[PDB]
């Protein structure tokens, strides 16, 4: 009827760290907005920025937070009620330390493996279990801090494959609308 897909990208506007391994969450949003050709406008209330469009046959709302990890969690809450969301589906792209760098892990709702945003957004609305997009960041480091390793975007092979995996990630996000969950994840893990 008129229910949109709520896409929250875990990627806050940070001058230098928006280009690092932790930009995965923001990548999908930026890419979708990029292919559609629209910029996200500031919602003068919570300080977040959202862009509107249509993916496949459903309204897509790409929402990114103002700043800070904790803030991002409660960013989704007042916004979903702000425009009054008809619950179609909520997609939240985030970092995943347990998954190999370059591939997508799809789980329903909240779970371990990520840091803050993915966990916070679940409690902000109270409704989860849809599509929580986990982009593998590689593996836990042996020397530097795990999060610091996500702050340094350098690798051997997969470091060059970023554009490829990001385009597919954003593209598969639309497939989650048109196809579903099971045949969709099958498509994602077939390559």
């Amino acid at each position: 009827m008129a229910e949109p897909l709520l896409v929250v990208g875990l990627g806050n506007p940070g001058p230098t760290y928006a280009k690092t391994r932790h930009n995965l969450g923001f990548m999908v949003a930026d890419v979708l907005a990029g292919r559609i050709g629209s910029a996200f406008k500031v919602h003068k209330k919570s300080g977040a920025e959202v862009v509107t469009g249509r993916l496949a046959g459903t309204s897509v709302v790409l929402a990114k937070p103002r700043c800070y990890m904790n803030e991002s969690g409660r960013q989704v809450g007042p916004l979903a009620k702000f425009y009054s969301v008809p619950p179609q589906q909520i997609v939240v792209i985030h970092d995943e330390l347990d998954i190999d760098f370059g591939r997508i892990r799809l789980k329903l709702g909240g779970g371990e493996g990520g840091h803050n945003g993915l966990r916070s957004v679940a409690s902000a609305l109270g409704t989860k279990n849809f599509h929580r997009v986990r982009i593998g960041v590689g593996r836990p480091p042996g020397r530097k801090d795990p999060a610091a390793f996500v702050l340094e975007n350098f690798t051997a092979a997969e470091r060059a494959e970023v554009p490829t995996i990001v385009e597919q990630a954003a593209d598969a996000t639309e497939l989650l609308i048109a196809q579903g969950l099971e045949p969709a994840q099958n498509t994602v893990h077939a390559w």
